[PDB]
């Protein structure tokens, strides 16, 4: 059930999960939960989550608590305020530490607990 956008497959979890339960699902798929990095692949992933909340890569990091990528890309501050939900990450109950998508906007994510559970998207490489 992988979708393929731009050299990546995409898996669109089923069954809900912890942001990292998640994560290890996706990492024993040979996969991490996905980075988002464009215009077009924000666009694709909260077009295809059809209105429903999944968990993306979305982690702090750093005793700063700066938002990271799980699959190590890195994380850009400046490319990516267009990408959250107005008034987000609002970091909530002092105790937002993971992301999600949320809305179906270019204007999609929020900050919410680690622990809760959310349906999840996996992002693996395509290599030729
Ligand atoms: O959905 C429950 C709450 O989650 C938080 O992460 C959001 O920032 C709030 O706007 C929302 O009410
Ligand atoms: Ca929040």
């Amino acid at each position: 059930g992988w979708k393929y956008f731009k050299g990546n497959f995409y898996y669109f979890s089923l069954i809900p999960k912890t942001w990292y339960s998640a994560e290890q699902f996706c990492v024993s798929r040979n996969s991490h939960l996905t980075s988002v990095t464009s215009e077009s692949e924000q666009e694709f992933l909260y077009k295809t989550a059809g209105g429903l909340i999944y968990w993306i890569g979305l982690t702090k990091a750093g005793m700063e608590g700066d938002w990271s990528w799980v699959d190590d890309t890195p994380f850009n501050k400046v490319q990516s305020a267009r990408f959250w939900i107005p008034g987000e990450p609002n970091n909530a109950g002092n105790n937002e530490h993971c992301g999600n998508i949320k809305a179906p906007s270019l204007q999609a994510w929020n900050d919410a607990p680690c622990d809760k559970t959310f349906l999840f998207i996996c992002k693996r490489p395509y290599v030729p």
